[PDB]
């Protein structure tokens, strides 16, 4: 307001498949890759960064404060504080919102915010300190334990998606249609080169030598409803299920970042931003239907912006599950041709801590490419939250 | 400033010994205990909380977003967002600073901030997804991997303490003197009932039934230099070492929380706060000497407050290691009778994510009890950071 | 027959409680202790041993061929072959029977046979070579998996004991009476010094220095039916159960050995044996009632010896469970004052691979002490086998 | 002698590659496959078996007495005892020798002996009962710990092979020549159908349905010295090494069995045996050079038979390593055209507990096919043993 926070640069790694192209890359190196790149793009020297704030969910085995490792590994000096936030799938967007606060209140001048996740490298967990006299002990999967199981109902996120499918009357067929659309949109965007600008290559050391990875790995080209219709429901297997691996997001690896500063600071520095941040919201809802978090979050953020829903040109609403995506669109009455137009996480994947920033990166570049003005990024969050941000092209 | 953020209530659990009195209590239940209690103390209804922000470091195996579990378990409704921050040992104080920002900028009205850690429940970690054809695989200790090993130099925090002992010329004898002083101060504070007000009991289900735990477990009463002088250095064993288990903080379990709002909101509600928050700082330093983080952090925060160091009545500077505590005091020229006067983490323990809020809780209650005005809380942070806050009794 | 196999010396370690006095002693060192000792007792030089044959059940993590480690560690030269047999609880007696065959057929002149088990050191097991994409994996307890669970019915040995209790009509009260009797007999034998001769001390390296362990650890002195009557059934918990920890054998650590040669060789060497081996048997029965294996085994061995059951002066029948012990006695019509007169495994413990030789050692020394002539040793075996041996004092 | 023990039938599974074609088949099912088949081949009813004796080394996680599981799973009644022997790589031949003793002394009439191993299914091991306060714990590979590491020198079997290569002056080039010869011989034998008779197919349940596996998986067709010459030494990496994966046996899965009875019993039953057993030996040597065990074992067995080495038509000497094979041949002065003429374990693989019987099976069928008379089977054994058997075609 008058001197709003603006986003000057925005980049992401490709999103790797589970146990795929980025699996050997430590999360902090994904982070360093995007941090160094957005600073390069913005022509901001690393010593001028006030702080680094990253979302990161599955941090077991990553060492002490992996965000600080990422910062230093990007060339940011030890003098610059760096820290993480966790708000499950909202984390990478929450990082951006935190930067908005720190800049807006006058504590920070330039913030690199983002998110990062290497789910392939998430470990299994054993509790060994008591010592089991006699009997089996579990090696628990941290992805399931800490990432994907609701704490209140002890059910997978996909069961919450089934809850939303039932309550919002999103059929199996509806879900597969949304999934095929997401796949086809991503394939089209890829062929057209729409992600070239946002992607920064990742260097991977291989037996055959160092290679660059610069194409998203998760999309299933030639996706079709006939093939999707044949799959069995994965999460709910009692004959009433609807969610399958083809209409759900994946488990994936990736990172994304943005450079933020006040408009006045961008002006001082001769930088034209991608967009100004208009508003943001965080909300709470019931855990059993966490997927609908974006409904109140978007409504609140749009209201705070002084907008109507019709004023929004482009939405990125994270595609946790087709059932959930469809419910949000249906309830809000959104035009599908304005929502996830480059495809979403069904096709692209969902590295938990990264996605909230990844979708913002894609949004900003879509607004830019299409010469549209107003955008919204929003995500649901396990345990019953939502987060949303309104941006306007500058 | 004019309408500053104020702290209305401040409470903590006891600090449990490693594999001790709180070992069976999930971290989120420690969190719920303090959250519910500070709201009770402040006479603030849980539905009036804007958000909950907690520090938490070792989150493996704790389930989806343990801070949200803690919030809901305290009686805060699902409508209230709850999330975590990680900045290693600074996390619990960072949570408070984040609340200052959210309130100060106008996003939140009332925040419950704090920190929590159950180190006893930290798991061991195994990477199982590739699958080892042939050979040994480690079960890595998450406390060592993620909590206590510097990422840049692959050394324990205690080696960084040895680095500081050498550079700031803090002898073995100096360190044991500081440690005995800390022990004796805590024992005196305990006997005098100085922690009664701040402590909230924890309920623990036992075979013999439910019991309340309301005394700190870690202090070693009757500590003396003769006994401490006999121990061997633990971290550096080549004959030049100085840090032992008796002059280092412990591995421990606990939680702490505070209720924050604007002065105007406290006034509206007829609440007299414990203190107003004057300033805070976060800084970066070299990882090899991370222990000295508080030197620049305190200097910056005190300067921001418009104070001189002599104006500060009481300091809580987390006692990660006696070597580090002594170095900070020596460099800054502080009066030991103004620093950690109820004892510190050598005696009381150091649950990573909780300590930054725990020391603030103890500080506020010391200012209150002694009728003193100005306080500073500060911590070092692994990877080379410092964080500090200035408060003034209201 | 004419030139029978004879046993010249017989010794055992104490039996350690689970995670108790012998828990830090590798199984092969228990073996070495008894092997070296029976050779000393027999005045047979280690280079004169033909081969070493030991029972051993739970060999995971013990290294390559632990019996060879035990042999060499006892001072037997590398020129002497050493190997193991596994027949679950029968293993230590089977080793002796194998020695009878090798000597009797003329392949070996002098054999050290025995059994050994360190159950405390049995590891947990994880299958890691495929690599689990996503999901929990068990750390399986090798004692349960490989030692104590029937392969055919996937039930604990204690469920087979319940099967026998039901079919042979051995009540809870009957079982506790047998258990108290076993405890009291062992306590009496201990007080009277009856085990002094057979026991060889084990050296254990301790922080406080090296100590000798020379008392059995498992007995519960002052055992009584009032206390036993209060315990709940452990294995079968649906209200029809009868087997509890107080009327079942333990999980334990120990080793035992014997030196065998032909009578003519003992005569040549001027050695008076403890006894001659008269006969032995191995049999199969239904796995669900494996505990009754000794009924056919004893009958067959006694028949092979040309004896009647009344001719047998002393029986050692391993006390896997009181239910099983009682069933054998009842079916065969044995005099309880001739069966397990020094107590049995309820009081003394049951290191799987050792027990078959341990009971033989105790039998031989009881015959000797009491100046009685004919003895039988017998055990049940998981999966439905029995093994028995008839001996006669020489 | 006069009424010798004879072998009536002899069969084996294919040998599967590590984590290959048999990896999903429990070891006991491999055992059942061969046991049922040799009884079928011999036209001996399962109820007429006296006992079953199998070699088996890596038994962790296989359940209670896997040999009894194999026996029952083959259709042998519960009345028939079944048990295992362990003498590392000698185990499967030791089982046969034990059967010779039991039959020869008159205890058993018909024995099914053999060996079995599923190395793919060998677990990793963790010691969890004490409980590690703080620090890493290993998941130890049972194959390395229990199978392949010498207990006396803490070195791999391949280091013992390097010891033998040095002492017996077997160069890298010598070793690769032996390895190529083994590969080529096996490839020739395969093409010619020489293993068709001995192999019994294994049924494997697959997603695509049940399939039969009937070809050995490990051979490397088209093996050549140019390719082998390029590989680096695997075990000894200081520049003096010679043993590589191409001149060493593999880690593998398989089982083998034989049916034994007296000649008089075969005559009674109208069965023509494959061969009579003439003699056998077991010996001990130094662990550092365990590979040379067969030298004294073969010499002793041949002497016991009343033979000269020139009288032996065909040798199977297990190819643990080319270095070791070559040393034995060189020292004994054997004709290579009489040794391992169908190839050996370099090409075929080495399932530890199975190999001692597997080579006997192959030997018997080679004698039969070629119409030759006298054979020797021999193996080295970790920890410094050797075992050998002389057979003569009947
Ligand atoms: C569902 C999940 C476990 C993946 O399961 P998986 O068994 O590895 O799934 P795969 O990728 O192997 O796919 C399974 C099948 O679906 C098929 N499939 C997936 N996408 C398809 C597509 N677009 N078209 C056709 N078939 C497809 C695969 O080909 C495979 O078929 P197959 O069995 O014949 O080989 C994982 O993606 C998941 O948990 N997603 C949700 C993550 C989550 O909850 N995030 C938080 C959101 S709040
Ligand atoms: C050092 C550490 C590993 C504990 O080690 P430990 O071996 O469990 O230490 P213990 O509590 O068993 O104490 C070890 C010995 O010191 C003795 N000791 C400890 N405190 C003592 C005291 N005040 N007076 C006398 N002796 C004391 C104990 O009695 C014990 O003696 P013992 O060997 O005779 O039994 C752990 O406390 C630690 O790592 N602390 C640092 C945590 C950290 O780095 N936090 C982050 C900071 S940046
Ligand atoms: C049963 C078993 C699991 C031990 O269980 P556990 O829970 O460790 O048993 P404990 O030794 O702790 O004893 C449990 C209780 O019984 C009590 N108890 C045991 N022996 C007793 C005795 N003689 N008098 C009174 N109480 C006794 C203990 O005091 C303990 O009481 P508590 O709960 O108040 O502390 C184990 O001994 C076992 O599995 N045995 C069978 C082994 C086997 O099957 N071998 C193969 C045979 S075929
Ligand atoms: C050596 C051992 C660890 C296998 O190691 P590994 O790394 O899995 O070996 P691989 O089968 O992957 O072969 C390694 C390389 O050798 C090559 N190689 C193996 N056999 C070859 C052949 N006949 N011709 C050409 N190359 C060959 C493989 O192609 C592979 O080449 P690559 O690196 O380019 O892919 C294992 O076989 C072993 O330990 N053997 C000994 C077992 C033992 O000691 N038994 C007890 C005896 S006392």
């Amino acid at each position: 307001g008058s001197d709003p926070v603006v986003i000057v640069s925005a980049a992401r790694t490709i999103i790797g498949s589970f146990n795929g192209a980025l699996a050997a890359v430590p999360v902090q190196d994904l982070g360093s890759t995007v941090i160094k790149e957005v600073l390069k793009r913005a022509t901001v020297a690393p010593e001028d960064v006030s702080e680094v704030i990253f979302g990161h969910v599955l941090a077991a085995g990553c060492g002490q404060n992996p965000v600080r490792q990422a910062s230093v590994g990007a060339g940011i000096p030890y003098s610059v504080p760096a820290w993480s936030c966790q708000m499950i799938c909202g984390s990478g967007l929450k990082a951006v919102c935190l930067a908005v606060q720190s800049i807006g209140i006058g504590d920070s001048s330039i913030v690199v915010a983002g998110g990062m996740e290497n789910m392939s490298k998430a470990p299994h967990l054993a509790y060994l300190r008591t010592g089991v006299k006699i009997g089996e002990m579990p090696l628990t999967d941290s992805i399931l334990c800490d990432g994907l199981t609701d704490a209140f109902h002890n059910c997978h996120m996909g069961i919450t998606a089934e809850n939303v499918a039932k309550k919002w009357q999103v059929s199996r067929e509806d879900q597969d249609k949304v999934a095929v659309l997401s796949q086809n949109r991503t394939e089209n965007a890829q062929k057209a080169g729409h992600f070239d600008k946002e992607i920064v290559p990742v260097l991977v050391s291989t037996r055959k030598g160092l290679i660059e990875v610069k194409t998203d790995e998760f999309p299933r080209h030639g996706s079709n409803i006939e093939a999707m219709s044949k799959l069995k429901p994965y999460f709910l297997t009692d004959g009433t299920g609807t969610v399958t691996p083809a209409n759900a997001s994946g488990i994936n690896d990736g990172a994304a970042a943005v450079v933020l500063m006040k408009k006045s600071e961008a002006d001082k520095r001769g930088l034209t931003p991608l967009a100004r941040i208009v508003s943001w919201s965080q909300v709470g809802v019931e855990p059993s239907i966490m997927g609908i978090g974006p409904i109140p979050a978007i409504k609140q953020a749009v209201t705070k912006a002084g907008w109507s829903l019709e004023d929004v040109d482009i939405f990125e609403i994270n595609e946790a599950f087709a059932a959930v995506s469809a419910a949000i669109v249906k309830e809000l009455g959104l035009n599908p041709e304005k929502v996830n137009i480059e495809g979403g996480a069904i096709a692209l994947g969902h590295p938990l801590g990264a996605s909230g920033c990844r979708i913002l990166v894609t949004l900003l570049h879509t607004l830019e490419r299409m010469g549209r003005s107003r955008g919204v990024a929003a995500l649901c969050i396990g345990g019953g939250m939502g987060i949303a941000m309104c941006v306007q092209r500058e």
